[PDB]
């Protein structure tokens, strides 16, 4: 229903391969792969504000759904694309490329960010306030 | 009694001129100075490990007061110092020409942080979970 809430990483798979993948240098792999942090995202409607806890950076992106926006990803790129919500839980977008899923199940978050045949995934608990 | 928790920041001052003072890129400093994320303390005795969100830099360090240490400053310069505790509710600490305070007041903590006639200073709140 709503994504709406904070989220703490719990997992991930192949952060190192993806962060090689595009580009990251091999000091800021090193400094955020053990990095469990707390992501937040404000839902609105088909408005979102993320707050994203990525390795050692925090990146802050906003947009509707439907429309096109700039986003920020983890090389400093400024991306046009547009996001979709499928379904009430499943956001879908691509950009470069990356297939990227971001899907809500009860307080889990899981994203998938796929590369080629890498396949990074995140899962994060939603803090019960 | 214990800094243990995760804590939102709430408000900030003089975030803009306490960065430009230490040198950081002003690129950095324009995408940093709204960003409220998340910042975790694990405290055991006097052993702490900080998981700190400063602007767009996500800053991991730990220490015994007391007890020198190495830390990385926001400019990812590492610095060696000693952090010493005020009381029961506070952890101060010099470090090049700044002085830290970190007071823990129930659920609030004030980071107050003086270079010069600067005081840059933080407010954050613990999340209830
Ligand atoms: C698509 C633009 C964002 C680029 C940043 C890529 C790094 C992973 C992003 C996943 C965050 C999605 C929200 C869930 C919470 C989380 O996993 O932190
Ligand atoms: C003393 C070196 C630490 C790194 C310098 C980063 C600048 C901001 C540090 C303040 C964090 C103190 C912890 C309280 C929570 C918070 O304010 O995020």
């Amino acid at each position: 229903s709503s994504f709406s809430g904070k989220y703490q990483l719990q997992s991930q798979e192949n952060f190192e391969a993806f962060m090689k993948a595009i580009g990251l240098p091999e000091e800021l792999i090193q400094k955020g792969k053990d990095i469990k942090g707390v992501s937040e995202i404000v839902q609105n409607g088909k408005h979102f504000k993320f707050t994203i806890t990525a390795g050692s950076k925090v990146i802050q992106n906003e947009f509707t759904v439907g429309e096109e926006a700039e986003m920020e990803t983890m090389t400093g790129e400024k991306v046009k694309t547009v996001v979709q919500l499928e379904g009430d839980n499943k956001l879908v977008t691509t950009f470069k490329n990356i297939k990227s899923v971001t899907e809500l199940n009860g307080d889990i978050i899981t994203n998938t960010m796929t590369l080629g045949d890498i396949v990074f995934k995140r899962i994060s608990k939603r803090i019960l306030e």
